[PDB]
């Protein structure tokens, strides 16, 4: 299945940490059999609406195509870090 | 400023009231004074993770450049609508 992983990570660390954390999550990818097909880092953005009182991220989004059945527990570990504050994870099509 | 407009609307309408609802989003976008610089229909999705009770929705997305001090308004506008039934606007740049 083709899956969009929206990723927040935390907006206060430099790029050496953020490489690092970049560096983990392809690395997970992979090692879930995730074929990568896009990597987006849409950089510092803000939450406008609805309103939250941390509204500031660091945003990256990647294109996937893996099996429905493994998409969880990658999630999961994706967001095990304390750096990546927010996983989304959204099927590009349904039954 | 340049903000994502994400749109998830009633997946179990049908094409004719689809068209209805898209119609109303272009024309409070134009009303509000908003540039409308990328319509994306996505379609029928499901939200993966989190896990979410009713996870299928019929997404939209709108880039669009528009002063800060209006976003609010328009997204409220575009909630109010029974089918619509979540807006979030990021703003893709900060401080």
């Amino acid at each position: 299945m083709r899956y969009e992983v929206n990723i927040v990570a935390n907006p206060n660390l430099d790029q050496s940490q953020l490489a690092l954390e970049k560096e983990i999550i392809q690395r997970a990818l992979e090692n879930y059999g995730a074929r990568v097909e896009k990597v987006e880092e849409l950089g510092l953005r803000r939450l406008a609406y609805p309103i939250a009182k941390d509204p500031q991220g660091y945003f990256l989004w990647y294109q996937v195509e893996m099996p429905e059945d493994r998409v969880n527990d990658l999630a999961r570990e994706l967001r095990i870090r304390d750096n990546v504050r927010r996983v989304m994870v959204v099927a590009s099509t349904t039954p």
